[PDB]
């Protein structure tokens, strides 16, 4: 089997991407944030504290003839941006782009933090990291991909995120029309539960490539590119007037700037992030200070190849017995 679903930016900055997901019988379609950095499929629901729901579409398990309470199971998760959610668990039928899993754990939120409430466009998350990170207790649950894998034509999914445009998540096949040149594959460590890999270096604009190993994670649920302070300083030094602002919470730059590209290495291959992808717009409405899309990972504890990086590539998440990651230009 295979599946193919369009993923759409939630706003004009590509702050996140939402993908429609069918849950239950009859189908209830929710728009979920596919997150290769976590491993829980959770939704706003009829159980979510009413004051914490503001415009989201909810899953109502009592209206699904295939929903079953997973008795005694609870979940609770916190994300790198400080947001969080928790609740109980149902199993139900879940379909993405025509690919159906029966008995998928659907984690129903009883509580969500303010950042979730405030984002009316995101109805929940669909985790695509390794199932070892799943938070359900006392019986850990599998991700949608893990459940689907054996049925797929090939044990893979691909992320093809758009810049200020829709893109695609495919399950079970590689669309050879969706990228240019060849796909370069690179080793993955699953030791921390992430799609963790090592970039071979970077370049800023038309500058020379610096060969240096940068361990980090491919994370579709993180907006920006978080890299070591040395790398980030080298980038922003090429933008007149750019500076790190403790009050704003990262590097800012004059909105009048033209940003240089940023290249990262995948083995001997190179992925080029155009400068425009690094512009996250005014820090506040009407400001002439703009927020940068490349930020320091110092104090995160891990480097994160978030959407800024991934949307410059066609990315293969190869879930074969020994997982690997593939990157192609597009």
């Amino acid at each position: 089997s295979t599946g193919s679903a369009t993923t759409t930016p939630i706003d004009s900055l590509d702050d996140a991407y939402i993908t429609p997901v069918q849950i239950g019988t009859p189908a209830q379609t929710l728009n979920l944030d596919f997150d290769t950095g976590s491993s829980d499929l959770w939704v706003f629901s009829s159980e979510t504290t009413a004051s914490e729901v503001d415009g989201q579409t909810i899953y109502t398990p009592s209206k699904s003839t295939t929903a079953k309470l997973l008795s005694g199971a609870t979940w609770s998760i916190s994300y790198g941006d400080g947001s969080s959610s928790s609740g109980d668990v149902y199993t139900d039928t879940v379909s993405v782009g025509g690919l159906t899993v029966t008995g998928q754990a659907v984690e129903s939120a009883k509580k969500v933090s303010s950042s979730f409430t405030e984002d009316s466009t995101i109805d929940g998350l669909l985790g695509l990291a390794f199932s070892t990170l799943n938070t359900v207790s006392p019986t850990q649950q599998k991700t949608f991909f893990d459940n689907a894998k054996a049925s797929l034509d090939s044990p893979v999914f691909t992320a093809d995120l758009g810049y200020h445009a829709p893109g695609t998540y495919n399950f079970g096949f590689i669309d050879t029309t969706a990228y240019t040149g060849s796909i370069t594959y690179t080793a993955v460590s699953t030791k921390q539960g992430f799609w963790e890999w090592t970039s071979t270096g970077y370049a800023v604009g038309s500058g020379t490539f610096k060969s240096t190993s940068i361990d980090g994670i491919a994370d579709t649920g993180t907006t920006l590119l978080y890299l070591p302070a040395t790398v980030v300083s080298a980038y922003w030094a090429q933008v007149s007037g750019a500076k790190s602002s403790s009050s704003v919470g990262g590097y800012v730059f004059p909105c009048s700037a033209t940003l240089p590209s940023f290249t990262f290495g995948v083995g001997s291959a190179r992925i080029v992030i155009p400068g425009d992808y690094i512009d996250f717009g005014p820090i506040s409405t009407g400001s002439s200070s703009c927020f940068g899309g490349i930020q320091s990972s110092a104090g995160i504890g891990i480097n994160i190849f978030g959407d800024v990086a991934l949307k410059a590539a066609f990315v293969v998440f190869n879930g074969a017995t020994t997982p690997t990651l593939g990157f192609a230009s597009k």
